[PDB]
């Protein structure tokens, strides 16, 4: 039941990250980065493993994640992609930092 319990905590975090409470800074992470639409023609040369909250949601719904660690690896991959691609002074990086702070502090309260 630990794995079930821990994955329910993960699902709770995911719902929070997608909630109106965090929408002001979470919105760039809702859907896959559309590189063409944003004119980011080097995005897929720099980012080899794209990740976003809609993909995390699909994987949770599909029971793709077997444990909390696998879930956290995708959420952190999403933030890492943002920190790798973008100049550190871009607004999206500040938004990533703020959403990661929400993630890390609640992920840390994982039930044992
Ligand atoms: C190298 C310069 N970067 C961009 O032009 C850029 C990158 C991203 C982005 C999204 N993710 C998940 N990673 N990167 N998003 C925007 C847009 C949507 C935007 C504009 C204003 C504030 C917040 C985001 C612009």
């Amino acid at each position: 039941g630990k794995l079930s319990e821990q994955l329910k905590h993960c699902n709770g975090i995911l719902k929070e990250l997608l909630s109106k409470k965090h929408a002001a800074y979470a919105w760039p992470f809702y859907k896959p980065v559309d590189a063409s639409a944003l004119g980011l023609h080097d995005y897929h040369d720099i980012i080899k493993h794209p990740m976003d909250l809609s993909t995390v949601k699909r994987k949770m719904e599909n029971r793709d994640y077997r444990d909390a660690q696998e879930f956290a690896a995708d959420v952190r991959l999403m933030f890492s992609n943002c920190y790798k691609y973008n100049p550190p002074d871009h607004d999206v990086v500040a938004m990533a930092r703020k959403l990661q702070d929400v993630f890390e502090f609640r992920y840390a309260k994982m039930p044992d």
